[PDB]
């Protein structure tokens, strides 16, 4: 079978809540703030070999060349509405979600990162949970039927981290948009994977797989996964009991809020 790391660790400075806290305070949002979150992915440097969502108090604009990742953020604004937040309906539908644009625009889309949180501005305690959506269809499971180093010089691996995109596709040796008539006639798909992790790509592959499968059902699909570490591959995957109706969820970071309790001088 083929694993998939988590697709993130996160990292949110105390200035991020700190921000949080700001923003959340530029008006009295007494209802759950629901924030688009931005950071750059910093492809280069990965902490514990995972891409790092480095949230920082900047995470919060959307900047200007390098790749920027969009997230969302839901801060709830009690601690009991944040403990009964329905985890699992959640990273559902914005599975759902993620899901549909796939496959109605680009594979890039699929990809993306929602947060939860509990700023408890009084106690001074901030309870959040981070998660990057990975759905599948549920009971599928998937075996890398073959896979491959790539060259990170390559002419074509250049052609595709001289772009600003995270998912592109290939169509006749070029560097397609991983759009969805593109996907239908493109021979693979080139993911700027979010795992430095030998061969195991970040769960948010599946995401690749659920909806390139939906576009173009194929016997096989083949991603290319690359790696500023050397550790860049490219596979060809096949989707096991892939057609159940219903879409398995999951992509919360590791299972409980984490709770940054700044207020330990």
């Amino acid at each position: 079978d083929l694993k998939f790391a988590p697709s993130f660790q996160s990292f949110v400075d105390s200035s991020f809540f700190h921000e949080l806290s700001r923003l959340k305070l530029d008006i009295f949002k007494l209802d759950s703030d629901e924030k688009a979150l931005y950071t750059q992915l910093d492809l280069n440097q990965f902490t514990s070999n995972v891409l790092a969502i480095s949230l920082r108090d900047d995470s919060f604009q959307k900047p200007d060349h390098n790749i920027i990742l969009k997230g969302y953020l839901l801060n709830f604004n009690t601690i009991e509405l944040f403990k009964n937040c329905n985890k699992i309906q959640f990273i559902k539908e914005k599975g759902q979600e993620l899901l549909q644009r796939g496959l109605e625009n680009d594979l890039n889309e699929i990809i993306s990162f929602y947060m939860i949180s509990f700023a408890d501005l009084k106690k001074y305690k901030f309870y959040y949970w981070i998660c990057m959506p990975s759905f599948q269809s549920d009971g599928a499971t998937y075996q890398i039927i073959s896979s491959k180093v790539i060259a990170s010089d390559s002419d074509i691996s250049v052609s595709f981290i001289k772009q600003n995109v995270i998912i592109a596709c290939v169509i006749s040796g070029v560097i397609q948009k991983a759009t969805p008539d593109n996907l239908k006639v493109c021979e693979k798909v080139v993911f700027k994977d979010f795992s430095h992790l030998k061969d195991i790509p970040s769960a948010v592959t599946k995401n690749i797989l659920t909806v390139w499968s939906k576009l173009s059902p194929r016997e096989t699909y083949t991603i290319c996964f690359l790696r500023s570490d050397e550790s860049s591959f490219e596979a060809e995957i096949i989707i096991n009991n892939g057609n159940n109706p219903s879409l398995k969820v999951s992509g919360w970071e590791k299972l409980a809020p984490k709770s940054i309790d700044l207020s330990s001088l």
